[PDB]
C-alpha cells in the first residue's frame, strides 16, 4: 500500500518541507523515558533534539516577523498530534519562551493526560464564561509552560472556536505569552483544525509515518491551505528506527 | 459509467472545488437520527460535521467580503438539492447567524415539509402581494433560523422570480439575514435556478454521486456560469460509505 | 450524412453557445396543444420551460446593457424561425416584458397564421405609408404582445428594410416596446435577416436539427457574422424525443 | 482539375472572401428573364436575389465609411465581368443609389449592348474633350442608373485613363452619384483594370468558377494587390447549379 | 539545366516580384513589327501591352513618390536590356511623360542602332564637355521621347559615370523630364551599373529567360542591392510562346 | 558508492563551488607534521598550501564587504570539522586578521584539545555569566588567534545559543575580532550550527569525501539554508591521495 | 581538399562578403598586360574590370561616411596582397582620389618593383626619421598615385609601426591623400598587418583561391578582428578560369 | 590520454582565445640561441615573432583602457611560465614600453637565472623593508627593462602578497613603469597567483601543450576567474613543429 513514508514522500506528495522526523520512540533515542514527555524527562535524548529541530526550522520558515503561535494538525485520528505538541511546547518552554499550549481538542482532549492535569475549567469553560482567565490556565512544573486544557465537552464546539470569545481569548494569549501551540482535531474529520488556523496562519502537519493514505493527506493539505494560513511544514512522526543515519545518532561523550 | 463518482472526477470533468462529501445515511453517519434535518436531530453526527465543513468552507472559498446569500442547485430532481439546503441552513444559523432559508421551488416544494410548517402564505403569496411579509417568513424551533416556505403553486413560477417584487423583496431580505439560502428545482429542468443565481451572483452545486449523467451535469454547471454567477463549489451526495475514510470517523 | 445534431455539434461545427432545444412536438412535452403556441396554450409544459430557458440566455448573453431586439434566422426554409419566434414572443410577454413580435418575412409570412389575425395592413404597408402606425400593429389576446404581420407582399422587400423608413420605425418601435422579436426569411436565400441584423445587433440562430448541412449553416453564422451583429447563440430546432434526460422532464406535483 | 471550383478552393487558393455565387443561368434560377439584365428582368429571381447578397456585403465588408466605387475585374475574358458589373449597378439603384456604371472597357465594350443604349459618345470622347459630360453619360429607363458608355474604342485606351481628364471626370463622378461601379478589361491581359483601381482603392474580382486556371487567378489577384486597392472579394459566376442549396431556393 | 525560367522561379530564387514577361518577338504577339520598337510601330499589340503592363507596375511598386528614373540592368550580355529599354521610354511617352531614354552603355552602345540616330555626341562628349547639351539629347519621331545617345566611346567609361559632371547632368536631367531611364551593360560585367543605380536609387532586372545561371542573377541581385537602390522587380524577356494563358492573348474585336 | 567523492560530485549533487579539497593526510603532504594543527606545525605543507587556497576564496566568494565570521558544520561527525575550523583559523592569522576561534560545540568539544588549552571556563560559562569575557577567552602562542573553548558541557547547550546573552557576546565578538570561526556539532544531529549560522549568514560546509551518504549530506545543505545563511562553498576532506595533481606538488 | 575554393565557401567558412574575384593571369583576362600593375598596363581587360567592382563595392560597403584607408592582407605569402593592392591603388587613382600607396612591408617589400621606383629612402627611414616625408613618398608616372615604398628593411618592423613616429605620419597621411593602401606581411606570420589594421579600422582580406588552409584562413579572420578593425570583405585571387562566367566577358 | 594540445581544444574547454603559440624551441624557428632568451638574442626569429604576436592581442584584448600589468600563470610547474614571461617581457621593451618583470615566484625563482642576475634583494626583502626600492630593482643590459627578482625564500610567501605593503609597491610599481609582468608560481599548487590577480586584474594563462590534464587547467582557470580578474587568454607553449603552417614560417629575404 501507498503511503507517506519518508522524506522524499512528503516531498513528491506534498511539495512541502520537513520540519523534523521522530522516530517511534524505544528505550535507545530516548534514554528510556516513563511519560511521552521526552524533552522535559529525557532532554539530552535523540528524539529531544529532533523536537528541537522542529523548533528551530518553525522560525526559520518565516523570517521579517517572529511566528508567534500554531495549530498542529494531521489528516486522521492518532497521529501523534498530541504528542508532537506537547513535547514542542516543552521545547519552547526550555528556550525560554514563555509558552502556552492549548488543548483545542474539544472532542478528545488528551493535554490533561500527557500534563497529567484536572480538566474541571479549560477552553470550553472559558469561551462560555463558566471559568475565569485565572483559574482556567494552569501553571505546570515546567519553568515557562502554562496549560490551558480544553474543559468539559462543549455540545457545540466548532461554533465556539468561531466566536468574538475565541478572537478575544486568542487575541489576549498573544499578549501574555511569547509562543502559543494550539493542539487540535484531525483536520479530514471535523472543520476544528480549520478555524483555529484563520486565527494562527500558522499551521504545522502531522504525518503519520505507520500508516496513512496519501490522498488524505492530500486533503488535509488542502484544507488547511484553504483558510489561506500557511502550512509551514510537515512533522513525520512514528519513524523507522533506521538508526544508520545520524539523523538520528546520539551526540555528547557516553 | 458515465457518473461522476468521486472528487478526483469533478477536479477532471467540471474544474471545480469540493465543498465537503455527504454519505448515503445509515444509522451511524447520522447517529441514529429521526428525520433528514441531521444537523438538528444529531448535531454531533459526523453527517453533520461534513456540514460544518462544507460551512466553513463555503466561508474561505470567498476570502475579503462575507458571502450572504447562495443558491443550492443540481442538474436533476432527487440529487440532495433540498436536503443540503436545510441542513446548511441549520449548521449556518448553529454559526449564529441570523439564516433565511427560502424554498424558491415554486413547484415542488419540500422545505414546509423538512421543517413541518404550514405553507398557506409563503414566497409566491408574499410577491403576487396576497401576505405580508411577517405573515410570510415563520421562524422555527431552531434559534436562528426563519422559513421562507414556497407557499401556494403559482401558474408562472419564474416570472415571479425575475418580478420587480422578487427584487425588491431580496435587497430586503439582505437588509435582514445575514445569510439567505434559496433552495431551488434543478437547473437543466426549469429556469427558476438561474434566475435565483443571478440575484446571488453565488451557487453551490450539488452532485448526487450515486446516479449522474456526467454530460448533463457539465451542462448544469454551463447554466449556472451564462448568469454570471460564482459557482463556489460542487457538494457531492450520497457517496457511497467509505467509512475508512477518516473523514468520517465519529470523533468522539 | 453529416449534419448538426446536437449540442456537441454546434460546439464543434459552430463554436456558439446552444441557448435552448425543443423537442419535436409530441403529445408528451406539450401537454397536447392543438396550435404551436405552445407557451401560451399550455405554459407549464417542457416545450414551454424550454422556451423560458432560451428567454432567460439571451438576457444572460448580454450584461452591462439589456437586450432588447433579436432577429430570429437560420440557413434554410422550414427550420422552425417562425415557430420558435411567436413561442419566444409568448414568453417574454409572460414574464411583463412589453412585446412586439415583427413579421420581417415579407416574401412568405407566416405569423399571420400563427397568431390568426388578418393581413391587409402590417409591416410592408406601413414602410410604404399605405397604412398608419396605430391601424398597423395589432394587440392580440395575449396580454402584453401586439404583433406587427408582414403586409402585403411588396415587390422589393430587402429595398424596404435598408431604408430610413424602416430605421425610422424600428427607432419608434424601441420607445414604445421592452423587447422586439424581429422574424425574417433563411439567411442563405436572401440578404433580408443580415440587414434586419444590422439594426438589431444581436441575432438568435434556428438550426433545424433533423434536417440540415453542416456547411450551410456554417455559411448563415458568417453572413450573420458579416454584418457586426452579435450571434447571441444558437436555438436546436425539432430534436429527438430522447427524453431520459431532464433538461425534457416535466416538474411538478401530477 | 486545377480549376477554383467553389468556395472552399477561393479560401486556400487567394485567402479571400467570397461576396456570392452566381450560377450558371437557367429558366428557374433567372426566372424566364429575356436578356441578362436579371436584377431588372426578374428582380425577385433567385439569381437577382444572390445579387442583393453581394450588394450587401460589399457594404459590410468595409464599415465606418461607405464604399462610394468599385471596379469589377477578372483574370481572364468571358468571366461574367460585364454581367456582373451591370446587375450589381440595378441592385444599387433599386437600393436607391443615384448609381452610375462606367464603361471602362475601351477595347471590346459591351455596356451598350447590355442596357441598349447608343455607344457614339462615351467615355473615350469625355476624355479626348471631343463631346460634353452630360451628352455622354445617359439617363437609362432604369430609375437611378445612368451609364457612361464606352465611346468609339481609342487608339489608346489605358493611356487615356491615367491622363489628368480622366482624374478630373473621377472626382466629378464621386461629386455627382453615390455609387460608381466601372466593367474593366480582364486584369491579366491590360493594365487598364489596374489603373482604374488605384482611383477607386476598391476591387471586386470575378472568377468564372466554370473555366479557370488557378495560377492565372492569384496572378489577378497579386496584380490589383500591387495598386494598393482593397480587394473587397470574389464573386464566384457560372457556378454548378446546386439548387440542394438553400442558397438557391425560389423563396416564395 | 537550372536557370529562370519562369514567374515561380524568379520567386524562389530571387525573392522579388516580376513586373512583366516578354514573350519572344514572333509574328503574332508582335502584329509583325520590322523593328524592335514593337510599342512605336504596333501599339495594340499583346507585347506592346506587357510593356504597358510594366510602366504600371512600376508606378505601383513605389507609392508616397513617384519615381523619375530607373536604371534598367541584367546579369548578363545580350539579355534584352537594350530592347526592354527602348519599348518601356515608347510605352512611358505614349503616356504623356516627356521621356528622356539615356544610354548608359559607353562600351557596346545599341540605343542610337534602335533608334536609328548619330551617335558623334552623347553621354561621354557631353561628360568630357566635348559637346554641348542641347546638341547632344535627340528629340525623335516619337512625341515627348529625346535619346541621349551613348557618345564616342571613352578610355574610362566608370570613371565617367562617378563624376561630379554626371552628377551635375543628372541633376538637370529631373528637372527637364518626367521619367529617366537609363540602359546600361551587364553588372556581373562591368561595375557600370551600380553606379548608375547609386544615382537613380531604383533598378529593373531583365532576365533571359531563354538562357541564364541561376546564381550569376543571384549576384547581379546581390550587386544591385549592395548600392543600397530599390531593386523594383523584374522583366523576365525572352518568354516561350505558352501563349494560352492570357496574360499573353489579344483583347480587341479582330 | 552513493558517496560524494570528488568535485564533479559536488557540482552535481548539491550545485556547490568546492572551496578546497583537503588529502587524508600523509607525511608527505603533511611535511612531517606532529599534530593535526598543521598550518601551525608545518606551514608550508601542501596540505597547510590548500588551507591558504581556501582562506583565499573564501574571501573571493563574497566580493563588496569581507566576510567576517563563517560556521564550520557537516552533516555527521569525524568529517574534519574541528580539524578544517582550527587550521583555517591559524591561516586567517598568519594573514595578520585578529582571529577568534570559537568552540561552539558545547557537546563534544575538541579545540581545548587542538591547542592544548585549558577548558575550565569558556563558551558556555561565559553565557551563563559564571565566568567573564576576558577570563573565558585565551591567547594562544599563535600571534594572533585568540580561542574560546567550549567551556564545561552545559545541560542545554543550543537552549544557551538563542539566548540573549550569546547575541550580545556575539555583536562583542565582531567588534573585537576580524575575523571569527566557530567550529559546530554536526548540523543533521542537533540544532546548534543551525542556530550559529543564522548569526554568521556564512557557511563553509566540510563533506568527508571518504565516508559519506549522499542524500544526508544534500540534508545538511537544506538544514543550512534554511537558516537563510549563505554557503559559502564545500570543503571536501580525507580525499584520496591523487598527489598525481600538482595541486598537491611540494613547490619547493 | 580542404580550400576555400569560391564564393559560397567564402560565406559558409568565414561569413563574410566577397568584394571581388580575381582570376588568374591570362593573355586574355589581363588584355596581353606586360606587368602585373594591370589597371595601369590594360585599363580595360576584365581583370581590370573586377578591380574596379572591388573598388565600388569597398565603398558601398560603408554607407554614410567614406573609407579613406585599408590594410591589405592574407593569412599566407604569395596570395596576391602586393598585387591587388597596388592595382587597387591604380583603380582609385583613376576615380581620381588623390591615393597613396604605402609598403607597410618593410620585411619582404615588393611596391618599388612593382612601380619600379628606387628605395634608397621609404617608411622605414621616415619613422627613423633619416629622410624626410617629401624625400620619401614619390609621384608616380600615373596621375595621382604617390607610393611611399618599404624603406631599407630594419631591424625592429613592427615596434616602427607602434611608435608615435608613425601614428603622427598616419594622422599626416590623412590630412593629405583622399585614399590611403596599405600592403602588408601576411597575418598569422607576423603583428605588422594587426597594428596598421588598428589605424585604419578597415581591412580587406585577400585570400589565395588556388592554394590555402580553411582553417589558417580564419585564423588571419580572427587575428583581423581582434584589433577591432572592420574587415571590409574577402578578395578572392587566382580563381581558376570559369570565363563561362559573364563575371568575365570582354565587353567590348 | 585527453589534454589540450592546440587552438581548438583551448576553444572547446576553456571557452577562451589563444593569445600566441610557441613552438618548442628548435635550432630552426629560434635561429639558434643558448640562452632562452630568444626575443634579446635571435629578435627576427618566428618563436621571437610570435611573442609580438602575443604582446599585440594583449593590447587588443581590452580597449578603452591600456593594460599596464599582468599575470602570467598556469595550472602546473615546468608550463613554461617563466621563460614565456621573460621573452614578453622583452618583447614589449622592444616596443618602447618602460618594462618591470617581477618574480612573484618566491618558493622556485627563476627570473635571475633567466636574466642572469643576482638574487641577494628582490620582492621579498623589499616587503620586508630588508631591502631598499632602488637597490632592489636591476636594470638589465635589455634597454627599456628592469628586473625585481624575488629575493630570499621567505617563510610566507602568500601573506606577503596579501599586504598593505605589497599594494603599496603595487601602486609605486605603476606609477614607474609603462608595463609590469608578474612571473607566478602555479595556481592549482599554490594560491599565490590569485592574489597577485586581485591586483593586476589581467591574467595571461600558459598551458604547457606536450603535458597536461584538460580537467586540472580547467580548475586553474575557474581559481583565475574567482578572483574576479579577467583572463586575457592563453598561450599554448611546447607546441609540436608543425611546422607547415605558417604561423610558424620565418618572412624575410634569406
Ligand atoms: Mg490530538
Ligand atoms: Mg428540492
Ligand atoms: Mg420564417
Ligand atoms: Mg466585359
Ligand atoms: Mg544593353
Ligand atoms: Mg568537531
Ligand atoms: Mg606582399
Ligand atoms: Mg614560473
Amino acid at each position: 500500500d501507498k503511503r507517506i513514508k519518508d522524506e522524499e514522500d512528503v516531498e513528491k506528495e506534498l511539495g512541502l518541507p520537513v520540519l523534523g522526523s521522530i522516530q517511534k520512540f524505544n528505550m535507545t533515542n530516548t534514554r528510556r523515558s516513563t511519560s511521552s514527555l521526552i524533552v522535559h524527562e529525557q532532554p539530552k535524548s535523540p528524539i529531544s533534539e529532533k523536537f528541537r529541530g522542529i523548533r528551530s526550522n518553525i522560525m526559520f520558515a518565516n523570517p521579517d516577523s517572529a511566528v508567534q503561535s500554531i495549530v498542529i494538525t494531521s489528516e486522521a485520528p492518532g497521529a501523534g498530534m498530541s504528542t508532537i505538541a506537547a513535547n514542542l511546547a516543552v521545547a519552547y518552554a526550555q528556550a525560554g519562551y514563555k509558552t502556552l499550549i492549548v488543548d483545542g481538542d474539544m472532542r478528545k482532549p488528551t493535554q490533561h493526560y500527557i500534563f497529567n492535569l484536572p480538566n474541571n475549567e479549560g477552553l470550553s469553560s472559558l469561551l462560555l464564561n463558566w471559568s475565569t482567565y485565572q483559574d482556567s490556565i494552569i501553571s505546570t512544573e515546567i519553568e515557562d509552560l502554562d496549560v490551558l486544557t480544553s474543559g468539559p465537552i462543549p455540545p457545540n464546539p466548532s461554533e465556539l472556536i468561531t466566536s468574538r470569545a475565541f478572537a478575544n481569548l486568542y487575541d489576549t494569549l498573544l499578549m501574555n505569552y511569547n509562543f502559543v501551540i494550539i493542539d487540535t482535531p484531525p483536520v479530514n474529520t471535523v472543520t476544528d483544525a480549520q478555524l483555529f488556523s484563520k486565527f494562527t496562519g500558522n499551521v504545522v502537519y502531522v504525518v503519520n509515518s505507520e500508516n496513512n493514505n496519501k490522498d488524505e493527506v492530500k486533503k488535509g493539505k488542502e484544507l488547511i491551505e484553504a483558510t489561506g494560513a500557511k502550512l509551514l511544514g510537515v512533522v513525520l512522526n512514528r519513524m523507522p528506527k533506521d538508526k544508520s543515519a545520524s539523523y538520528y545518532a546520539y551526540y555528547g561523550t557516553d
